[PDB]
């Protein structure tokens, strides 16, 4: 019997020594085994394997507790759709620009360099050990696990055409967001005035304007009786906001908020890029950098700072 020693593990920080028989496959003894992102299940050992960690599916209840303690789930698919997305971020390139990390133009990635681009200048506490680790990282220049985690908690395929603002709403779910309170009030001419409090993911996204400002004076929103109703922003406790709506031609001053998503094209099969509000306006294209003092350009996503806020009216 001839047999290299390697460590098996789930999240990459509880190592289980195993001795692999090298007539047979790892498939056969651990079920699902993977190698940096790739599929060894139905390969053998290799001599120049002896001594690595390969991930493994969970099959028995001490790696069930440490994969949910780690990523926060228990889906079974999880750990295959990861490894399948780290086989293509690992060789992504992931330059520095205006000293953010970027990420290089491949695989129709521009929506995730826009949500990696974001969510460096935003401030979030990932709930998975996994995201935060990852998200450190990131920060730190190496972004491939980062980028293979989003996709697999956003359950998308690398090719598959994404959106920033779902993107960005399934990672905030993945978030401390508890603290996050909004409370808006909706005046209606017949049924009159009612007040709400959102807490969490819902606090801090609005779809239906770009502008933080057009939203605190109000917005015009159907009522429930029939009538048009005013709907404004009474009380904002979060670190940040996000501002959506379908793209159209928007102005970006300078100071006025800290960066946005650009998308140009058709639904679904377009472009993003990240503009960021530094000493000036900086256009994020992947690994591409463009600057100018003033920006007009098709935008869909505005990020603004925020602590505590209550309205004046
Ligand atoms: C609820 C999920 C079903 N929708 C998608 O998969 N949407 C999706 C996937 C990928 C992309 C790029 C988009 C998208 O086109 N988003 C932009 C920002 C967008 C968002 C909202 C409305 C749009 C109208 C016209 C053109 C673009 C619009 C939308
Ligand atoms: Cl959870
Ligand atoms: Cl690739
Ligand atoms: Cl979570
Ligand atoms: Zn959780
Ligand atoms: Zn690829
Ligand atoms: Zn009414």
């Amino acid at each position: 019997v001839r047999t290299i020693k390697v460590f098996t593990t789930v999240d990459n920080i509880n190592l289980h020594t195993q001795v692999v028989d090298m007539s047979m496959t790892y498939g056969q003894q651990f079920g699902p085994t993977y190698l940096d992102g790739a599929d060894v299940t139905k390969i053998k050992p290799h001599n120049s394997h002896e001594g690595k960690t390969f991930y493994v599916l969970p099959n028995d209840d001490t790696l069930r507790v440490e994969a949910f303690e780690y990523y926060h789930t228990t889906d079974p698919s999880f750990l295959g759709r990861y490894m399948s997305a780290l086989n293509h971020t690992k060789k992504w390139k992931y330059p520095q620009v205006n000293g953010l990390t970027s990420i290089k133009w491949a695989d129709n990635n521009s929506y995730l360099a826009t949500a990696l681009l974001t969510l460096q200048q935003i401030e979030l506490k990932f709930n998975p050990p996994a995201l935060q680790d990852a998200y450190y990282r990131a920060r730190a220049g190496e972004a491939a696990n980062f980028c293979a985690l989003i996709l697999a908690y956003c359950n998308k395929t690398v090719g598959e055409l994404g959106d920033v603002r779902e993107t960005m709403s399934y990672l905030f779910q993945h978030a401390n967001l508890d603290s996050c309170k909004r409370v808006l009030n909706v005046v209606c001419k017949t049924c009159g005035q009612q007040q709400t409090t959102l807490k969490g993911v819902e606090a801090v996204m609005y779809m239906g304007t770009l502008s933080y400002e057009q939203f605190k004076k109000g917005v015009q929103i159907p009522c429930t009786c029939g009538k048009q109703a005013t709907k404004y922003l009474v009380q904002q406790e979060s670190p940040f906001v996000m501002m959506s709506a379908p793209p159209a031609q928007y102005e970006l001053k300078h100071g006025t908020f800290t960066c946005a998503s650009e998308y140009t094209g058709n639904y679904q099969c377009g472009h993003y890029k990240h503009i960021t509000s530094k000493e000036t306006l900086y256009c994020i294209d992947g690994a591409l950098l463009t600057k100018s003092s003033e920006y007009k350009g098709p935008i869909t996503d505005v990020f603004y700072k925020e602590n505590s806020y209550t309205t004046t009216i």
